[PDB]
């Protein structure tokens, strides 16, 4: 919908730091379904270690931040121009200023409990959609784990891929669609 | 709910053709949470090579293509007579003119990029709800990949199922349920 | 929302049974989106022979049952005081009269067809959020089996965690949050 639904957009140009500033495409999909958030992911890689895959990385993560009013934070891996509630195929006009309904619940999901079990979902994503190319996908809400010393934040979703153990030389890190849902704030 | 279901009704007919007409029993139910469409799938083979599996198939697939309105092709590998919004267990009398809202979007997964890993959704089925029996089920949205000489999609669903590997010989193909979603066209 | 969601609470107290009354702390919620109920299961051992796992188990299994009209049996596994509608983080202060556009569609899983495919959901779910650990689940919806001279439900939902296998004696059975979802009743 246009204010249940907080995306990246459908077809995103490159807007995160997976290594490096905007080298990766990573297209998120957040509907509001009352109490739970159903979501969809995807990354894909567009310069740099991960295109193609060089071999000293075995893993990628991202992690996103918010304030205590679901906005990203300042200093975000994500970027937020094109982080909006919906319009169509695009973005609102304008930088919303409250999304807490799309935050992971505290009670839930405490801050700092990311090694909780619950806190996690964990699931098998295909390098290019190829069914013999998987890459362990973990999802950890409100883990954060604050970086020394920094701007701590109220909310947070960390997206970990990893192929430890796989030769994945060459090939362009590209994931396959995956949904997930989570326990809404409020 | 009625106008946000579409559906193949919960308990339907041989309705789908894997090998042979009417050979399959495919439930699939797509209901509207605005942005993104939750789904549910099952299949059942009824007869030939599949009930049960004979030597010579390791796969199975569907392809279901849908007109600019989101109506069902002609030629269609799923029968159109259960194929319609919901009316309690069952379909609405008539046939429905339009589930633009239903399709996959043309933006996240544009037409004929079925190789592009964000219009696949990868993951494991289990033959028989029996969790010592995977199946891979590789779902790709707008993939189509039209057949040749043949009548052109604006939208396309396709499962695939592989079994690759493994000796089903003489096991009924039925899988167990499964839920995705995907980013809807509007 | 509140009508729409019936858990149990998102940060439960000891609330079911897996081998002893109290032993377990299971966060389920049911989100209504119409026709499918979305839902997040997770479990957490707290006393027994799953906390910490010992060698005489290697599943956990839980049956939640429920009458024609959508409410627990008496003699359930899952503990009814904060299984109720949703109020905020908490549960609404009266019990529910009526659920059963919660309860999953007897035309879509009929009673005792537990064995059917299609009434099971199969995946796996990870021991602490660890990639490393995995553990199989199968819902099963509306298999029941009644327990010989007992009393018969008229729907219910089935847990099942199996690490056949795998040695994970001396760690707390602890799992991963997992998404699925199912056809309502109405």
């Amino acid at each position: 919908n246009d204010k249940l639904t907080l995306w990246t957009t459908p077809a995103p140009s490159p807007n995160c730091r997976l290594n490096a500033e905007k080298d990766a495409k990573l297209t998120l999909v957040l509907t509001k379904c009352g109490s739970q958030i159903l979501a969809t992911v995807s990354v894909l890689a567009v310069k740099g270690s991960l295109a193609p895959i060089s071999g000293t990385v075995q893993s990628a993560h991202l992690i996103i931040r918010f304030d205590e009013n679901g906005v990203l934070l300042n200093n975000s891996f994500l970027d937020p121009e094109y982080w909006n509630f919906r319009n169509g195929d695009l973005t609102e006009g304008t930088a919303y200023t409250n999304a807490v309904g799309f935050m992971p619940n505290l009670s839930a999901y405490p801050k700092s409990h990311g090694k909780t079990a619950k806190s996690n979902i964990v699931s098998q994503v295909y390098l290019n959609g190829d069914k013999t190319k998987p890459v362990t996908l973990t999802i950890t809400l409100n883990g954060t784990q604050e970086t020394g010393d920094t701007t701590p934040s109220a909310y947070s979703m960390s997206f970990s891929w990893d192929w430890s153990g796989h030769n994945y030389i060459n090939e362009i890190f590209a994931t396959s669609s995956y949904t997930f849902s989570y326990i809404a704030q409020e």
